[PDB]
């Protein structure tokens, strides 16, 4: 009863769409506990945040994208009318199963806010504060990039920046919230579209999708069999027996030449 | 006797709707006590306390509504007499399903209250205390967003913090007990109006319930054994036996234009 | 031999009240636990307790009311002799099985007294106290509401405070305990009233409700199968076999029309 | 082998007893350290005293006497020669099972000794005391009832008041064993005089039990089977086939008018 | 292979007397840790201290005999020769039985002590003491009640506590062991009596004993099995049926005068 | 396998005099250390110790010899040639059976010595002592006593103190060596004489004791058997059937008469 | 296979000899840790320590010896040529598996020490020693038996202390040293002595001892088959039917001759 279940949840895309979705959650916050550490230098801090709120989003996505094994079988058939729309919602269906771990990603290391805040600490707008008006810039910029990376000065200083702090965390959480929403209402939007533009009716398009995977199931166990049948036919042939019978009656010891002759698979 | 009990459970829909429920309560639980701070600000506050208010609760109900299947095969019937009732009582049993999400985030964010005191702390009215006279606007807006946030001043600036604070609490709760009790009645008055307003009778719906979930079943397990079938029928053609069978006495070895015949799934 | 088990104690009222009682006694003590914190204000007090007093019964008896199937029946029954009386057995039952909830509410809420401590704490009749009589009506009031919300006077001003608060549990505790005997003796005489008035025999009862019970099984089951055997004879008319048969011999692909032919259900 | 047991306990009527007993044990110790403070009152004593020691032991006597079903029955019978002492050893044997809750409540609540304390801490016989000669009456039970309340006089004061204390201790554990000792007495007599006044023999008497039960369950068995059966028929009638048959070869579409046939359950 | 075990040690006695005192000793263990307190008042000492020692075990005594099933069958039978012998071994087997709870109780409660000392702490004989010479009768007994309860005096008060207070526990403990021996002795000579006056052999005691519990439990079974046998004939009388069968074919529906018939239950 | 293993362990001696010693010693352990304490009276402390030394032993004795089924039967055939000798190796064996409990409880009380010291703590030779040549015999009996309950005095007491108890400690372990090695050598030279005089070669033993243990089970299992059959067949004359048997044929209602015909059990 | 591998196990005696040695060394270690005390007398030393050292372990190798059964039917046999010297390897089996547990006992407790040096702290040999030169023979010995109880004194004494128990130490453990390799040469010897006189084979060994083996076991086995036989057969000439059938047709009643007939049991 335990494999009627395995298979049911595994038919059930919810089911993995959740699994990546805490597997990313608790990958990040990993990540983010073990190796980050502001740089707190005059101009390589923007990279030092950009790169991992950026990079490793688009690195999932990529991942996602290239691991989907129908994805390469319509490449090939594109690569050197009806088919034209059943590539596009075949395409689209793999772009809702990957799209998933990079947005998520996204959404948690927005709202968690740490890396915001060591990623734009310079482009502070640092303009109605009593003590930055007699520094010169480039002290300015030193004494800016300063406060993410550590406190160390006396209490003014210390409420200016949990200030500019709290700041940059608020602008962060909008940023978050605002991609949360605009990225539900474009899928919401696309899945629209897609229902619009489907030459098939609500029923085809079961029987279609249970086609394609049940298709893709038995061609693989049907071909590996028929390998598995030529290739014990060929050892029938050379050692005069069948792999899995018993008390045989005939073996023919192999001469010299059918040791090469064996060499080749035949293609 | 474990797959009884499941599924007799899946078909009570009080299980599902306490599941969902429990597990709001808990991802709010920690959603609030995780990624929340507030910022403090002069004008940047009401937002993000609106945000975490309203925004999930939206986003929510949303995808309660998506999510569910027999919504998007009404709605393909609907976009480009008695079917017109059978589909409104379908989308009627849709709604209640989905309602129950964003009801409840709304009812345990508001009865905690921690969202809506960080929410309007702004438009606290201060007219009838001693030390909010002298002082001008401006600063005004920043000692009463400073509240929220922190507390770093003598003895009566707290007692006028925590009475506030306390009152705010009190208008949360309120708001919160007022939405539980409205919501519950107009969800009581939906239901009558759905048995007032169904053609069919009492005995009728349970016959038209089982119909259609049964038929959804059927149709689709039918479906994928037909296109089973067929596809064995094309790999006998192609390799020249059965992928089930044993001892197969007939192997036809594909030439290279079969191989191009089976490139097309015949849609 | 569980299910055995299992479906004696489902049948077993007792095994259930008890749950439910439980359940609610649980589910109060940690909703006060958890969210609960009196305004202490001058007017918005009484409303504070007594929402938590009366409104989450109210709503529990709802539930429980309009939770069982059989009372929407019984009502379409009657919205728009001896089936009169029957009807009202009916009903009866099912009363008895709601009330449950909210009695043990508000049973466990007014011994608790918490409630009602924050509940009527202005109420008070402070008319014989040494520090009560110099002060204007207004600083009573604001005096007064102060003792539930917190304590920071002298000594006498505590010794006052712990003896309304002492006086205003005893009250809490008292009316509890004539809630629960009112309650009961009412639910006793209801009993008694109900076998005065039943125009069935002893014996006749249990073969009354055996029979309404059994006729709600039997018949969804019935039309179940019913249902499940006309969609299966749809299936063969189109396909042309039987979705559980094994080696179709006969395999009818469908054509263009007859899947607009199986868009409609036949209602 | 499970259930052999489980039916031999259940029979077993000491084990019932002792489950109870053990129950209402635990019960009360748990009721009596969670909701219980003294009023410390002028005359508000006594009754929260007198409320907890009596109110639930009634409560719970007729609790145990009313959820008896048999005890329904006989006074069905009763209300509008040897049927009259058959009637009487049913209601004797039924009064022997319900009493032991009261009974046991009242012994643990009087030799645990709390409530008693609290009870009657007004009436206690100060007449042979130094500091109760000058005081008046008024003042006198004022520091009366602060006693059992609380203690924070000089050390002659909280010398009579443990001697009070312990006085009142002594009366409740004695009260208890005097209750004990009268109850079991009693329901020693009561069994001698229902052996004596019992018309039928030592065998006979094991043979009415065993018919009494068995007949209850028989009835109630054969009863809900025979209903079963009329529904089955009448469902037949309806669809054209039996619930519990497979492959049945006649569908018969219900018409209009027999939905409306079925509405009535003949009563 | 368990319920052999479970028979071969039920029968076994001496598993059972292991048992019974096994639980009065942990019962009187706890018992006495948990509601017990001198009362050390003037008058108040012995009865308290008389009651816990006592009355438990009178109270279990009668409750070990009335509680034994074939005691009320033999009182009835000599209620209103060989005979009479068989009837005085009987009673003997049951005695043996039933003592051994007081037995033990008495036995724990004396050997630990704490009771005796309680009981009588008055009745010290204080001849020959250096500060009892001086003091009056009435406050002789006041300060002697005193050293049980507690101790606050100096410290020969404390030595002549002590001393009195470990004389009172040998006292009991001598009483204690004078208890067990000549109540092992008194057994003994019971039994030794009782084989004495056995008219039957050695060998046919056995057989009587074998044959006791066997009618019993034959008896019993066959007139459980006699009344279901009568009670499914007038059931079958009044719906037409047997409620075991499967397939009945006919099918009678009852009269409204059979239920009247169907009312009483033939005695 | 269990049974196998549980019965071959039965048979074992070894097992069960092991089991019986480990029992006592602890047992013992227990006893002493929860209530025991010394009088440390002028008299009252030899009786205090020789009570805990010998009363234990000798009721276990007593208790090893009746609790023996065998022991009874053979004393009935004492009481009111070769015969003789076979009862006396029956003894002789029950003998040895029951000794093991009091001789194992006096070999741990005494090499413990714990109860020795409290025994003979007055005895002790006091003559070439410093501090005991000035003190009247009064007041010396009364210091010496003093030394096992306590120690209070300066240190010269505590060295005499010490002295004394290590003396009276190796007392007590010499007498339990002493015991334990007279009483081995005692039971060797038993066995012995035991098999000196046996009538019986070496293999007719094993076949006589097999014969008595088997005689014994057989002929209880058959009187019960037989019983059985004969109250069985009282059964059938009453009722009309056997309490075995299904679908019984005919079933006689009793009268009146026969219910005093079954009253008797004919003895 | 469990059953096999302990039968396996209990043939080899290797794990038999384990378990007792690794018995004697825990019970050795719990009875010194517990229940050993220094009497530090001047005279009832030696005796106190020779006790524990010695009387242990002939206690039980008389144990070990009289334990085995086939020791009392040899000395039967022995007790009023080639049976010489069987029986000869016999007692030196039985021997060999006896001397273990003595052994082991005396390796021990000599290779821990604490018991020799309260055995030998009387003899030490003081002759070169600064402070007991004009001691007197009476206080010397005094002091000298008060080194092993306590150490009290100043620094010398308790160096010439540590001196003298570290000699004895080593006194000790050189003594087990020599027993342990003397006791394992002449085991050596033993056997060997045992395999030079053995008039039977390398083979006949084997035979032999299986012979004597299953001869015990079967002729036990048999004479008890033999014996439930005969006693069967009484038994039907007394009742009439075989104890282990099933619907016997005939029952006899016994009269009252046959009880007095079967009060023998024939020898």
């Amino acid at each position: 009863t335990l494999n009627n279940i395995v298979s049911s949840l595994q038919r059930n895309g919810i089911f993995i769409n959740s699994l990546i979705a805490a597997l990313t959650i608790g990958g990040q916050q990993l990540f983010s506990s073990s190796t980050f550490s502001c740089p707190c230098q005059v101009g390589k801090n923007f990279y030092y945040g950009s790169a991992f709120l950026v990079i490793p989003a688009l690195i999932l996505l990529v991942a996602g994208f290239a691991l989907r094994s129908q994805m390469w079988t319509i490449t090939g058939e594109y690569c050197c009318p009806l088919e034209c729309k059943l590539a596009c919602l075949r395409f689209f269906s793999i772009t809702g199963r990957a799209v998933i771990a990079p947005l998520t990603w996204l959404a948690v290391t927005l709202l968690t806010g740490t890396y915001y805040e060591c990623a734009a600490s310079e482009f502070a707008s640092v303009d109605h504060y009593p003590m930055f008006d007699n520094v010169s810039a480039s002290k300015r910029e030193e004494i800016l990039a300063g406060f993410p990376c550590c406190r160390s000065a006396p209490s003014d200083v210390i409420l200016v920046r949990d200030e500019i702090a709290l700041l940059h965390r608020y602008q962060s959480q909008m940023l978050g919230w605002i991609l949360i929403t605009l990225a539900t209402i474009a899928a919401l939007v696309s899945c629209c579209v897609a229902k619009c533009c489907s030459p098939l009716t609500s029923l085809q398009h079961c029987y279609w999708t249970s086609h394609l995977q049940n298709e893709r199931e038995l061609f693989e166990q049907a071909a590996e069999q028929h390998s598995r049948l030529l290739m014990m036919h060929r050892i029938k042939k050379l050692f005069g027996f069948i792999p899995g019978s018993e008390d045989v009656k005939h073996i023919r010891i192999p001469s010299c030449q059918d040791w090469k002759d064996i060499s080749v698979p035949t293609l």
